[PDB]
């Protein structure tokens, strides 16, 4: 099953960040999140009820990319996930993607940043 | 068979969507298209008659995505995959992707989206 | 005099327009803001106080783009052109440009928009 | 006076060139139009009914760009500025850019073109 | 094995096509070769001769893509993959890219192309 | 008189520069050439011969920028404004503009050039 | 005169701004040189001698860019502007922007800066 | 295992190459790496030291790109891959592309490159 549906290049103002003076300035988060889940009965349909609403999936990433400062891009991945996972049993599996384009690192690069994929249980 | 004909970033000024606001404003939706066909007869050959036609599958994917407007993106891209792979036998496998650069989401983000494949049977 | 201050494609999500669709679902709002302000002494002096601060510039601007919805665009920029000028002396005229890359016109273009320049009396 | 109203890359296949070739093939006619426009009463008031609607003004560019094909390009933004400026009094002169990011010319460019200006009489 | 070598967005001014007023007036044609090709006596020696040169593989795509016209894209692919695969035994195999990125198609899209990938014999 | 004929980011490969290895490896040169004419009779004639060929101006610049290797941009600019002067009586003036995106400078920069504009005598 | 040598983009990693934790963390800051030298000369000659060197006044604004911390733009603008008319008296005027595109601004903008234009004296 | 974290477009000015112009002028190198890494425990925990720092990988590319030159890509990457196997037992393979996008090749391209896979032993 190829089917998927995605959310690209979304972009939070958060804190979060290892280093205190991250912390306090805060920069852009860009977050790429794309779900597994079977299209064909919305294709056939044309049912908004018969697939995930992209919008409900923004609002829940914005919630926890905009929320409390953590540290790790790993620990904001994995509550995305996490989060997206448990609330729609049509998402067989959930990827997500978050890029620091602009960390505290002297240099001349486009992004630092991880991706993980999560099935669904 | 890894060989495949394709057709990026095509966009279409549509009425499609399930908010009422939606369908009469209208957006600009992108569809990118990549068929699975065997394309060494061709490259052996040179005549177009061994290979599918960009020119009509572009204007296949415009007359669903310039006609009646529908709800889901899901419900388009599987009329796309369903049209393209029906008129052409030379066709192993349709994706179809849509994106919705600028949908009714308070947010930033590049834009959101759907892809299915279909095989041809 | 051809100093200036500037912020560039800083970008709201707003609800203006003159049809209740805009209102309804709402769009993203391109703004570039150019402040004409004398920067001889802050460069001499390197001291904040003799500047105009950006960042205070950027609230303002948000303020009235995401706050009440409102018909024109021209009456967006002249509110952040009279709302800079008034609260800076130091700025001798204040250039505003709004653009709505994704207006409800059916077509393909970059974007539409207004840009208007006012002296600070 | 630096009020404007804008429209930019609008894009538009059409037909026109004095190559028979190119009027049989055709091609993507990118263009810019920008209107002088004192936009302070329309700021003041909020009234759309004291500007004019960039909406309309795309209808009349579209209109030619997609219509009759002709040689040059500077018939074709001699025939905008003309239109644009018969229709409405509030503009006080018309600018047109007319740019064919890929005339049948062999080399590597970004594009080629012709930009008239045309005060409103 | 996934080493690679790579040349993207080769780009050259051709006159292929199936269509007659295609050959006369031509177009820019964009190519991307990618090569199987295990790198890692090269990566140990450092010795320019234990891998592909790149500008030669360029060379050949070149006198292909500027020499006789052609109908389809499929035959270029198919005499660049064959031309690459025949002069080098450590090229495992050949993916060859073509795009038209302003064919004569009535519409907006970013390109239309083939893709083949040819195993070495 | 506002109107110009436009040929923006022409490039080239050609070995000019007052470095011995400039001139042995080469580099892509990009042309930016704006030219003053009135327009209008052509736009109220449509008649080609009103008015100056790009393609004409397309051959001129490139035959300059792909010849005999000199040392300075310069003196390139120099040949193609007086180039252009020279042949163009409707050319009321030239402006060159040529930068080195790829120099042989250590650092992080889009380019270097230099621009010229020349009055037709 | 309107001859211009240009340095565009250039991007250093700097750790100025009046925010201790700007200081700290750092940041890219992106710088654009426009010098005003009548080119003339140097275009008839092509020896590099009658013009400004445009890799000499990298050196000076990197030199500035990478060195001392400082708070404002203004005064990082006000250091290379001075640097270069100081030691080229063939630049009749120099023009410095810098800007911040990563600012410790909270939302969705392209950048902030500051521009000056300074005449040598 | 799908997890991965990533460094993409970091670009060093170095003088590695075959050619001795090319040793003796430089050029900008661009390099991409993406590390293999099970990050469900960093996730979990939020501990920066349940993961690996992508600084820290940042500084190892940075004294291989920025140190010794030599001739070929697939030496640099294979010292890259090498270096970072090496000193983290958490990547289980590393992926290195590197990319010349402005090498001594007369003609038009984004680049030319080669990408290695190294799973660490
Ligand atoms: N892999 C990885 N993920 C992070 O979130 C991270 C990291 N590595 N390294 C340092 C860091 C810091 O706390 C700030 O970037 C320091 O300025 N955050
Ligand atoms: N997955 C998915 N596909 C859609 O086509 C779709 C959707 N989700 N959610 C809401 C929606 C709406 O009808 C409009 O976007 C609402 O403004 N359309
Ligand atoms: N010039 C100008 N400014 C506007 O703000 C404007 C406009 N013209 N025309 C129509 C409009 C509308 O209310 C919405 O775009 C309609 O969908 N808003
Ligand atoms: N300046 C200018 N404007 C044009 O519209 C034009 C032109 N110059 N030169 C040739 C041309 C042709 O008819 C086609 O480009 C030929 O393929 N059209
Ligand atoms: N698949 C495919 N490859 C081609 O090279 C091709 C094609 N399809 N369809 C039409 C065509 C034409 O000869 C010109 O595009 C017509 O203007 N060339
Ligand atoms: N202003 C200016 N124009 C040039 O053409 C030029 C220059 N300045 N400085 C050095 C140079 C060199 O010969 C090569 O860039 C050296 O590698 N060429
Ligand atoms: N106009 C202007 N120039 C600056 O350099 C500047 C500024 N305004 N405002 C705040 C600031 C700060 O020290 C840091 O941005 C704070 O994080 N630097
Ligand atoms: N495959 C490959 N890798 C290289 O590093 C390389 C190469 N091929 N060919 C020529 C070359 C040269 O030494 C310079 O590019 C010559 O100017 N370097």
């Amino acid at each position: 099953m190829q089917d998927t549906i995605f959310l690209k290049g979304m972009r939070f103002y958060g804190y979060h960040g290892a280093l205190s003076a991250e912390n306090e300035i805060g920069q852009i988060f860009k977050v790429d999140v794309t779900l597994k889940v079977d299209l064909s009965e919305a294709g056939r349909t044309d049912n908004v009820i018969d697939t995930v609403h992209y919008g409900e999936v923004f609002e829940e990433v914005k919630s926890i990319m905009e929320g409390k400062a953590v540290n790790l891009l790993e620990h904001l991945a994995e509550r995305i996930a996490n989060r997206i996972n448990s609330q729609y049993n049509r998402v067989m599996e959930t990827k997500v993607r978050i890029t620091k384009e602009n960390p505290p690192i002297p240099g001349h690069y486009d992004g630092v940043g991880i991706e993980i994929v999560r099935e669904n249980k």
